[PDB]
């Protein structure tokens, strides 16, 4: 009888596919039906290849990953992993953790809060005889690879893998993946703390004062944010009930996860091995070792990078209550740009355009506001809609600059913002617009705020 | 014993028929029962080939694909699957997930949710001996391919598939696709979030939490979709519970899926190989690649492009009350054309023509307002009824024209939007006409709006 | 022990007869007790031929088919399956599925909703070697064809059929088939919605909230049209069942499905193959091919074409009350030819012609209305009746031409609108007749439309 998780170890992976699963390790290149076994000393009766290194590690353990941005969450993210260079590694797990619109809608953070239920961890020495255990039709494969082509070897790391697996952890693991409006989530604590508060209260894990103290932190966490949540390991039977709210249901599956565990994270120490470690020729490595960091680990990382979204169109609305509505298309800023000056109420109202590889449209680049007479500036458009339209006042329309698309300038996110003093403060890493939405008019100073992600 | 799923590796496999189903790849190319076997380290008393490599990742998990158009669908689920080039692979499941006119209907938005249910995974090297494995006439049909005939590789292609099955998941899924009216339904989430929320709520898995935040969104999602369900893998007398809105029924079905597993979904690393990596001649292999990209794909990814429906008739009805009503073939833009101006109710009526091979009809392509006494513009016909008839004011006849069908220019969609404003924002995409349809009588201004898919 | 249905796949079959039934095909081509078996792997006791690829496929699954008319009903169902060329397929199921009068009927559209429940599919390869797996007699009959007597491959082709599967799908499956009046039907959904609905319905598949939702729509389209049902597969003492509203009844014969399956449908890449596949030498195949593209196809894809119903007598009948009824062999137009106008009550009456093929009659194929004393114009009956009888005005009369019948020209419909403006909109595709019924008296302009299918 072999131990679980044999079948795992030296499997052939990809850092970039997702984290911690098999999904993301193309076949096995060891045979280890063949070689001399050992007996696994804590686990009479079970018995592993006399290569590998096991260890029990039982232990219920936290690793948890968060970024203001998704661009911050994906460092954090490739960072988590003792791994080589700035690639965008485990990056695919995006595609899955979150929704798409809200990787690039920039105003969530994410966060990833994941319980591994390790039971114990199989670890795979860099020795040279690695090459005598591989497959004869895996070793042959990589023998005769062709590494003057840069399309062959580029093809054997997606089809084969870059790496191979070299530390593994048998267990379990339940994670809550979420992403959060960071403008309007309390921040009262670090969303990381209301993320793992909230993620120990679906699971019942938060004690009674802990529940009161984030109990009112984690409403606020929870109605404006997307929690995915999904569970490995274990009994899938007893997977669903892990987020019941309830502890007996929680344990009754880690309860299940010692009969049935699966690859759930890295040993931290010696996760994987490059591949180009078992080629018996050092000009074969070289040339591998070459193409992997200076043409395909590049164009894997690039993609999977994320574009936000951006602003292509704006149109403004006038009518006589605060709740009139944009055509189907457009989105609403709430601040009345008559806040205060009485006449219409008036809102501007937004297009936030996807961005597509092959037919990017134009972002809106600039906007400026012109006044009573002034001729709109070259290449702007302008709103016909007086933005004083019944608070009398002087004659105000605001004008905007569109071009082709560019993450250095295509705009992200608009506001609005107004009060009583002239000089008021936009959020953030927002610029203002000079020119006020009231001029001549009473009520509240108002600016129109512009961000670009970059 | 086999394992289950041994049948379904290496099968023979067209991407544009469907995703992730059997239905998809004609007969298996590869002999498995004279192939020495190898026991299944993790299920003793199965066994495979000892060729393939098969892994347990029993993972309930989820694959969401959404779009706001179909083109933006079609691509979204084609990029769900590592594979090369742009072709619409997968579509074919288009024609049994959506209702075709609501294909052709350019106000739908498209998601389709899918809960995997994993249980193990099979994989197969890319080595060169799988030639060996070949299954003898198999392999004689594939070397006396006549590859100078493109008829022969493209029937070739055709009968036998394009690429074959390389990474298999089984396990069972259940499915919820659903087009939703995006003209209509709520805007406060994205209609994936609401989209699983509701899959959620069908199948209990959403929470108290989530059912009251989502509940409000779920039924306006409900009403103004429609939820195409389906379910694969295990028994099926117990496959129709999963939508019963019931864990208990849900579950039950899971716990049948690990007896009677099917093939649900790929491995994202190595899904399947092209079927001129087993051809023995690499000039066989040029011109198969050549022909499969130069002609095969192209062709099948065009036979799967969707049109869009189009109007090709306008008219207006006339009368003393809100409910009337236009003659059957048409249907009516709920917005008066005298409203506020008193008179006759007037309603502006189209007719939206299904696009046909054989036979497209001409598509309306261009709209005029022509006022009092000015002729009809060149070729434009004109609609006998006076816009203001009854309201006063100057008479007012809209003018179209008529021509050829062409997806750049056939006009997909019209609507007539009005208000106290002259300047008055169309919905985003709409092209508004100039001229208001009650020029010189009381009430709202009013334009006719039109929309073109391209 | 052999798996049920390799009794049916390889049978020789008629695309046009009809769609996923064995009743179209006529013997087996292929003889399967001598030949070589091979154990089922998922089912363990069944054997079958070594040569066959059978895969589970265990799915509930729909096939739906719709059209706003005969012709397009035709082709979406000819298109449903992956066969070459626009002929008729599958078009002799229309003699079953529907009333021979409701296809004659253009006021019908139709909607096919087939549930298919699969079980396992069995798959057959077009190698080489399938000639050696002929019967003999079968075998010696195609290879002493007389290709040169067109007679005898029109014989052999009718005899045997044109193809034989390669595809099958054993399982069960439900169908309803349904033609409605499309000019009175609500048009609030797709008739395939409403369709599919009524069919869960049926069945009790439809939810809690879809019955509300399309409970009030499904009644408008059980009245208004004239559903088949019928059941295949499973135990027939349970198959009437499936109908009975009730889930248990449904899923009881689903579970009976398991034990006696039938060849309910198709696999979508590969469903039959041409038979001179099967023949030795490629100057036989040459001109049974070239007959069956050039003759065959072509005769019978035209012997399966619907001609419409046509009008070949028009009366006008008055008197003093609503309810004055025609001659028996008439049917009435309900728009009193004075409504509004006073007088007697008149309306319009028509016979609508059953075409036939040795003796079709007249057409209508024109309408004229000649008032108070023009002669009537050459060629044309007039009908006697003053279309202002009693109610003053001018002298109206009717004037309408016959001729021989012809597709392009027969009129098949006729109806009388009317109301308050004189430019008044007949319904999509009708033509009206100049000149008002009511010229001269009181009340409403009237016209009489026409309308031709063509
Ligand atoms: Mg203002
Ligand atoms: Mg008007
Ligand atoms: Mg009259």
């Amino acid at each position: 009888t072999v131990l679980p998780g044999v079948e795992a170890i030296g499997l052939g992976y990809n850092p970039f596919i997702s984290y911690a699963s098999v999904n993301s390790g193309a076949v096995q290149l060891f045979d280890w039906a063949t070689a001399k076994k050992r007996e696994v000393p804590f686990k009479a009766g079970y018995f592993v290849p006399e290569i590998v290194d096991v260890q029990q590690n039982d232990s219920a353990t936290y690793t948890n990953v968060s970024g203001n941005t998704i661009s911050e969450y994906q460092r954090s993210l490739a960072t988590s992993v003792a791994i080589e260079g700035r690639y965008n590694f485990f990056s695919g797990s995006l595609s899955t953790d979150f929704d798409s619109n809200s990787l690039r809608n920039a105003e969530n953070e994410f966060t990833r809060i994941q319980q591994s239920i390790n039971l114990w961890s199989l670890r795979l020495p860099s020795v040279k005889s690695l090459r005598e255990l591989m497959l004869p039709h895996m070793r042959q494969q990589l023998d005769e690879l062709n590494v003057n082509d840069p399309k062959a070897i580029s093809r054997y790391f997606d089809r084969v893998g870059s790496h191979f697996l070299t530390g593994i952890v048998m267990g379990g693991r339940a994670i809550l993946a979420s992403s959060t409006n960071k403008l309007r989530v309390k921040r009262d604590y670090s969303v990381s703390v209301v993320a793992k508060a909230s993620y120990e209260g679906l699971t019942g894990q938060l004690s009674a004062e802990a529940k009161a103290k984030y109990g009112e932190s984690i409403s606020s966490f929870t109605q404006y944010s997307n929690t995915h949540q999904e569970v490995r390991g274990g009994d899938g039977a007893k997977a669903h009930g892990v987020f019941s709210g309830k502890k007996e249901d929680f344990q009754a599956w880690v309860d299940s996860v010692s009969a049935s565990p699966d690859f759930v994270d890295f040993v931290p120490t010696i996760p994987m091995q490059e591949i180009w470690t078992l080629c018996s020729s050092e000009a074969q490595a070289e040339a591998m070792r070459k193409h992997y960091d200076d043409v395909w680990a590049p164009a894997q990382s690039e993609k999977y990078r994320v574009k936000a979204n951006y602003i292509d169109q704006l149109v403004v609305i006038t009518g006589g209550s605060s709740t009139i509505e944009p055509p189907v298309g457009y989105s609403k800023i709430e601040y009345d740009l008559n806040a205060g000056a009485g006449g219409d109420f008036i809102y501007l109202c937004y297009h936030e355009q996807t961005w597509q590889a092959d037919r990017p449209k134009d972002a809106v680049t600039d906007i400026r506001i012109i006044f009573n007479k002034e001729p709109t500036p070259p290449g702007y458009t302008k709103l016909p809609q007086d933005l004083n339209k019944g608070a009398g006042g002087d004659d105000v329309f605001l004008c905007y600059k569109t071009e082709a698309y560019n993450t250095d300038t295509a705009i992200n996110k608009v506001t609005v913002i107004g009060g009583n003093n002239a000089d008021i403060n936009a959020p953030y890493g927002y610029l203002k617009v000079p020119g006020d939405l009231n001029r001549g008019a009473g009520g509240n100073f108002i600016y129109a705020c512009t961000f670009v992600g970059k």
